[PDB]
């Protein structure tokens, strides 16, 4: 007998590894042709756009299915341990045979490949479960449709831990000045090179910032969570997916615009990707409402000390992000200032919130 | 007051994705220049080794800073929450800066901004016990050099999992083949692109099975443990520091060498890295059999039921790189063909550790 917490945490890490790879490309796409070919950069941009997605629904599935496996089996074992390794091991192929199935639909090998990996990951599992029952011991005790909240913390810690380094990551990986490069072009001064790539820092500060404050409203929400339901789990796991767009989002806004109103799309853009990300947590906190009595605590039920708060913390990127939109198009001249601006607001806010909130309810209680 | 696990969870995550971004190019490295220009090419990859390792050791450090400045607070809040999210944003911008120190030494700059970085991190830790203390019920119960299991077991799942899954995030962002490359180069058939592509699957195989293996190994090993000594969590590190050259033995060994000499010394880089990677973890385990008094459970006390099976445990691997070692000079014919026969051999004697430790006191105690 042997305690399952540290290897469906690993199997977690995994498979949130596995989930976060095609957006890799899409990070790496050049920024702008400058040869006006915005034709075919940006078809290559929404096929692997959509790649992305699939695979991260795909591998989202994968791992509520792996859930559900190893919830209906309590304890584990070294065999066990191993088959879950070997089950991780033939998960880890999805993605690329889902690229090479997608890229090269025509011939018959990539479908073949697909059903292959599906057909081995059935078989990985069907042995999990046959060497479970085999014997009893090993089994949950109530055997011997609620999820748990260990798995789904840990599956969105992964996400959004990935999601949030990777700019800084490709910024180690390919912006280091080279000695000569710096020499001749930028006359051998190492600050014209910093300078040049201050863009990239800028665009990371911005991504891990909205990121570190989604992530804190996820944690504070989840906390006082009994119960997540199916429903619960969808909705989180299309923000997460919504949530691996910041980083494009930004880095296409804080590069330079060839003209205003491309600044303005980017922005247009960057919001509603923000948007899409928070009302998906806001509609699973509602969800959650719907029957607190099986999913909240009573400190965050209707009329609770904390309620209002909650109300806050989930509403406060979603309604900021609803008023930029909508300042785009209303103003049309301060759009990119009133991002800016609020990029730095919402943090403030957040760090205040519970002083915010109070003055709020002094306001309104008496107005 | 709020619980820190998930909050403590994510940091570690967090951290374990930061130390692990250097070793990004040393896999990247070109494999063979194929013009012999290998001076150049050995130079630079010793130099990213060392800056990776450098780097490794920094981050855990300030990791190890995190855990015990946590583990002195006991209860977290939002704002211990949104200081922990910049100390962790102040800590991921530790690698680019000694990066920029090491390739730019002749520079001031470099280690102007080292200092402002680490001055930084001071900075918010110092803020973060300021809080902690100016609030009494935030602190620890005992307060208001053991580490925590729970940090140390997170770290080394996130790193494993980082380690594992490098080969296979590679092979899908640049190992898709292209419609019109197939057409003309291949005469417009994929079963001829996957055979080329295939060693690069082959070393993926080898190495996410020996990565698995090993993090199987350091999770039966830390499960029978009570308390983490700071000399366990040292060896600890430098084992994980040493596992993230296998992605880079495995890449090697599997490309194809010019001369027969060239796969020998491959293969002896890959026992030595392995070799080294699992002797710290041996050792750690002889340091905690040191006092199992205050550090192991009963059960794998001296003389216990499953002693001898940990012990087989954690030699399986040192002894069969040992003696893979051996062979390559002993023989020098079949080196190969006894690392390519001990990659398969090692799983199975995992898989069936009981039957053959079993086995092995049966024949041991008669004898
Ligand atoms: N996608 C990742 C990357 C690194 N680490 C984790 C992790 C680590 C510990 C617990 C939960 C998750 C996830």
């Amino acid at each position: 007998i042997q305690c399952s917490q540290r290897m469906l945490s690993f199997s977690d890490a995994l498979l949130s590894i596995i989930a976060t790879v095609m957006i890799l490309p899409v990070t790496h796409t050049e920024i702008s042709p400058e040869q006006q070919f915005d034709r075919s950069v940006q078809r290559l941009l929404a096929t692997r756009i959509a790649v992305y997605l699939m695979t991260f629904l795909i591998v989202t599935v994968a791992w509520a299915a792996h859930t559900r496996l190893f919830q209906v089996v309590g304890k584990t074992d070294d065999t066990l341990a191993l088959l879950n390794l070997a089950c991780m091991m033939t998960i880890t192929f999805l993605p690329y045979t889902f690229s090479l199935m997608v890229t090269f639909p025509d011939v018959p090998l990539g479908i073949f490949l697909f059903c292959v990996c599906v057909i081995a990951i059935g078989v990985v599992q069907a042995l999990i479960v046959g060497y479970a029952f085999h014997f009893p011991h090993l089994l949950s005790p109530q055997i011997q449709e609620p999820l748990s909240k260990e798995r789904v913390e840990a599956f969105s810690d992964g996400v959004y831990a990935i999601v949030a380094t990777l700019l800084i990551l490709d910024i180690c990986e390919d912006n280091v000045p080279d000695p000569k490069d710096v020499k001749e072009r930028f006359s051998g001064s190492l600050v014209a090179a910093l300078s040049a790539t201050g863009p990239r820092f800028l665009a990371y500060f911005g991504s891990f910032a909205t990121v570190g404050l989604l992530w804190f409203a996820h944690h504070s929400l989840f906390l006082h969570v009994r119960k997540a339901t199916r429903a619960m789990g969808l909705l989180n796991t299309l923000s997460l997916a919504f949530v691996g767009g910041l980083p494009l989002a930004y880095q296409q806004t804080s590069a330079f615009a060839r003209q205003p109103r491309d600044e303005l799309e980017r922005v247009r853009v960057s919001c509603t990707i923000i948007f899409l990300a928070s009302i998906f947590q806001l509609a699973m906190w509602t969800t959650a409402l719907l029957h607190q009595a099986e999913t909240l605590q009573p400190s965050v039920w209707f009329g609770g000390r904390e309620h209002v708060l909650m109300f806050a913390k989930l509403a406060l990127y979603p309604c900021a992000s609803l008023l930029a939109f909508a300042s785009t198009c209303l103003l049309s001249r301060f759009s990119v200032g009133i991002f800016h601006l609020m990029q730095i607001a919402v943090p403030c806010a957040f760090l205040l919130l519970r002083l915010l909130v109070g003055l709020a309810l002094a306001t309104l209680r008496v107005l």
